[PDB]
């Protein structure tokens, strides 16, 4: 049957079970003596495991706090996956709401962070979301609204180019430099 044992063994499996249980104090305890960043099987990581298991109407605030506590303990929210697949922070910036990114910003994720594969500001991932909530979270936490990619494009230029009007209008309302 399907269980965290699909991905993890040993001390990582013990911590994956505490994550699955939404047990914040036990996660805090186990994290110290667990390799937080070594992938398990199928490229699964403990932090991706915490993002998946947060989707539960039981103990929801505590399950978001498990994400925060894993990052404070040294789980890397910017760790890439193989073959150019993205990090937990980049992944949750495309989501329909900002609960995940807020849990990571609460653990000291920089709103100006760049990805470790390509060096792109992770805030560009918000332009892929269906609404402006993750961009609002990053700008609210003090992201540079005028940060550029390697070719000098801003969030505003990219949003205009794709006709992502809701993102354009939020960026303008927040004072994004149009030149």
């Amino acid at each position: 049957s399907n269980a965290p044992d699909n991905y993890f063994s040993g001390q990582q499996l013990t911590l994956a079970r505490a994550i699955e249980n939404g047990e914040v104090d036990e996660v805090i305890k186990l994290a110290s003596g667990t390799d937080l960043n070594k992938p398990g099987k199928e490229d699964m990581t403990l932090l991706f495991w915490a993002v998946m298991n947060s989707i539960n109407n039981q103990k929801t605030p505590e399950r978001l706090n498990v994400i925060t506590m894993l990052i404070k303990a040294g789980a890397d929210p910017l760790q890439p996956r193989p073959q150019g697949k993205n990090s937990p922070a980049e992944f949750v910036l495309m989501a329909d709401n900002a609960d995940w990114i807020k849990a990571m910003l609460n653990a000291g994720l920089s709103p100006n962070a760049v990805d470790k594969t390509f060096g792109k500001p992770i805030i560009f991932q918000t332009l892929e979301a269906k609404n402006t909530k993750t961009l609002q979270a990053m700008l609210d936490k003090g992201a540079d609204i005028n940060i550029t990619d390697s070719l000098g494009n801003t969030l505003l230029i990219d949003a205009l180019d794709f006709h992502s009007y809701d993102h354009v209008l939020l960026l303008l309302e927040r004072g994004a430099d149009p030149e």
